[PDB]
């Protein structure tokens, strides 16, 4: 009943350096789920699912 | 009843220095699912399911 | 009932350097699931089952 | 006498990513010299004498 | 006197990601000479004497 | 009297992942000659005399 946050740091990226010397990049999807490249990336979630980088699955019923 | 948090850390990335020299990527997905080059990533979940980086499966009743 | 938490670190990653020269990557999926590449990666989870580079399976029912 | 350059580089930098995180910087030159913070620098000199970060000394005669 | 040059690379620097978190940095010089935090520095000389950082001293006649 | 050069390199620094982390850093130079902190350099010369990191002294006559 007192709660105290001071300072704190949660789901929090800093101090990213980086360098891609990439002569070529591909992706050939046929049909399929992809999810590539994620860099400083932050995410913060309450009562929830939380996904980043998911290849879900093609749900049938 | 007194909780105190400070300077914590949760979930946290930080002082990444990265060089990536690739003369070629490629992915060719056909028909699945992919999940392809995560960096310096953070998640904080409360009451969820958290994934960062999955692959899931093709769910089918 | 006096929790004190400090300079505490929970799913933290820091301090990382990181060279990858690579004259070729390929993945090659074909109607399957795929994980690669996972770098520098932090999660904090309450009440969830957290996964970070899973490679699920096909769900049928 | 046919010289022939092509695609050539001499004193080149590229590629450089710099983060610098600092909470004080200070220099306190008393009657001195001092060269400081040199980043990313390139020079081509020729019938020369090329410096780049010097700290000459007093020349006196 | 058919020299062929062709992709070579001198005094070259490429490709470099860094990272500096520092609290305090300081320099007290009194009187003399300092030479301090040089990072991808590129020269070339031809016919002179080239120096990259020195401290060089106080020259008396 | 048929050189060729080809894909060559000479003075190259390259691919360099660096992370310094600090609380403190300090030169307290007094009187004298300090060189600190090199990183990354790349030098080439001809017919010339060629220091990358020198503490030279104090030339009296
Ligand atoms: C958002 N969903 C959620 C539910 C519950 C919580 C927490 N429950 C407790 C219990 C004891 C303790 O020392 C700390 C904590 S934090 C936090 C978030
Ligand atoms: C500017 N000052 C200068 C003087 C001389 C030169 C060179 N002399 C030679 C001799 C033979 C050889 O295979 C290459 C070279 S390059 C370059 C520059």
């Amino acid at each position: 009943v007192l709660y105290v946050g001071s300072k704190t740091k949660e789901g929090v990226v800093h101090g990213v350096a980086t360098v891609a010397e990439k002569t070529k990049e591909q992706v050939t999807n046929v049909g399929g789920a992809v999810v590539t490249g994620v860099t400083a990336v932050a995410q913060k979630t309450v009562e929830g699912a939380g996904s980043i980088a998911a290849a879900t699955g093609f749900v049938k019923k």
